[PDB]
């Protein structure tokens, strides 16, 4: 029986600028770095950055909607999004609205998101404005 | 301050086979579905499947090392891997490190992993036998 996410591994093209992005800009905790990777944490999340020469920097218009969202509180959301914009972090666009979210790209074009709210809150919101064809179990 | 992973969204080419894989084969809980997506949970992980015409069924040789690992106990590991093998699920890598890992593909070629063990256990192993260039913080 599966119990949750054990770790998320992102392939990166250059290790140093990616470590700087996740640690210095996003504030994640750096535990270890070596010649081909780094281990960080964000609360319960174990994030691994893995140096991969096959990673290409892809424009958001030509990558799919696969994305990774991080939790932030209502009180910090707007000021954090503002800090990312002031630092020149690029944005991307999703096809639909899923609540209070800010969409931004990492240096390799991984699609990231800041989101306020839990799954339970999302389901309650969707009961009032559902997506087309929505069924609840 | 970010507090953890809020949700993981995977782009899928066909909703029905992906729901079948995550819900029925992997045992995640289906909370809702709509014409272009579904919400599931696996422990404290909120997983979104998003139907995306841009998603290609991607062979493992054509994608980078980005991958998603799910937690499982050592006691359950071998029988879960055997279930995947009976269902015909492809493997994209052999485990060559210490620690139990099984590396398998979803129907669209997303790279998945079953892993036993935490970040703390990995850091302890690396302190005894560090990777090339490894520094701890
Ligand atoms: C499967 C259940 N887990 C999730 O809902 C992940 S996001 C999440 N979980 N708690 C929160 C707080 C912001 C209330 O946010
Ligand atoms: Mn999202
Ligand atoms: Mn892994």
């Amino acid at each position: 029986m599966l119990s949750g996410l054990n770790h998320l591994t992102l392939a990166v093209s250059q290790l140093a600028p990616s470590v700087a992005f996740y640690q210095q800009l996003l504030g994640m905790t750096l535990h270890a770095r070596w010649d081909s990777g780094a281990y960080l944490s964000c609360g319960d999340l174990w994030l691994c950055l893995s140096l991969d020469p096959q990673r290409r920097v892809t424009p958001p218009e030509e990558s799919d909607y696969t994305h990774y969202a991080f939790s932030i509180s209502e009180a910090d959301f707007a000021s954090f999004a503002a800090r990312l914009e002031a630092a020149g972090v690029a944005v991307w666009k999703l096809n639909r609205s899923e609540g209070a979210s800010h969409y931004f790209l990492d240096p390799d074009g991984h699609k990231l998101e800041l989101h306020v709210g839990s799954l339970a809150q999302r389901l309650a919101a969707c009961r009032e404005q559902p997506y087309k064809g929505m069924v609840f179990f």
